[PDB]
């Protein structure tokens, strides 16, 4: 029924095009369109995924434009709603689809050169990932949710490497290092093995979601940061840290499984001979 809330989800869209507004009214732009594209999910489901990807596609990049540069802007409250946008925007656009999608979100977003400038912001992320100037927490989330999820096409993943993640992943050094080697400790541990996790992800879909051409780097990827592979591999006082146990070695298992994944789909042992 929610078909009321259509109209206010097309006068959104209007206004962010425009980009008429204090960053604070496109901040509330962003989260009315946040909520509809997630209120809508969860020849009839089909139909309302296609107003509603017709709605976007509409503007243009003159709509995608006034969201990324927000994202990327000053105001921090209007950036979290941007990054947000985004995230849903390609998740609406993939729910709209048989494998060969060929997303006009993400094709937009690489012709904006906004994959670009989102795989160049990895550089900074340990330092960016372990602060609360400084972009949010749920900022950097949305981020990570989001180069994730352009990875987990064939022509997001595509646009990804292009923009040279490999490298901008080698110049964070968030790899090239031991977490161990460092508020409580565990708590620490559970951070920055959580930020491993998602970068780890985005690394095996995007070698896993091409084909052979990738396998090579992806291979580059474990021999030059082996080591800590193996690390992973080889394995106040009742109320929290009990559960911060419990949380660091789950998700020290979730970057062993995500290693074992960019393992066989290398594969690397073959490599090793």
């Amino acid at each position: 029924m929610g078909d009321k809330l259509f109209q206010l989800f097309q006068l959104c869209l209007s206004a962010i095009s425009q980009c008429s507004g204090t960053p604070e009214l496109r901040s509330l732009y962003y989260s009315i369109c946040y909520r509809y594209l997630t209120a809508v999910v969860d020849r009839s489901v089909t139909n309302a995924r296609a107003r509603t990807l017709k709605a976007i596609t509409l503007y243009g990049d003159r709509l995608l434009n006034v969201i990324c540069d927000d994202a990327y802007g000053s105001d921090t409250t209007c950036q979290t709603a941007a990054m947000i946008l985004l995230n849903a925007l390609v998740h609406t656009s993939r729910a709209s689809s048989p494998a060969d999608v060929d997303c006009p979100i993400i094709d937009a977003l690489n012709r904006l050169n906004f994959i670009g400038v989102l795989v160049d912001s990895l550089k900074e992320i340990l330092n960016e990932w372990l602060a609360p100037a400084s972009p949010s927490q749920q900022y950097t989330s949305a981020k990570l949710a989001l180069l994730l999820q352009l990875c987990q096409t064939r022509q997001g993943a595509k646009y990804v490497l292009q923009a040279n993640l490999f490298r901008a992943l080698e110049q964070s050094g968030v790899f090239a290092a031991d977490p161990e080697l460092v508020v409580p400790r565990v708590v620490a541990l559970e951070r920055h093995y959580a930020l491993l996790v998602a970068l780890a992800r985005v690394v095996g879909a995007a070698v896993t979601a091409r084909g052979a051409h990738n396998i090579v780097q992806g291979r580059k990827f474990l021999t030059q940061h082996r080591g800590l592979v193996v690390h992973v591999l080889k394995k106040m006082t009742r109320r929290d840290e009990i559960l911060a146990q419990q949380a660091l070695e789950e998700r020290i298992e979730e970057l062993a499984e995500a290693f074992m994944l960019l393992i066989t789909a290398t594969g690397f042992l073959e490599y090793e001979s």
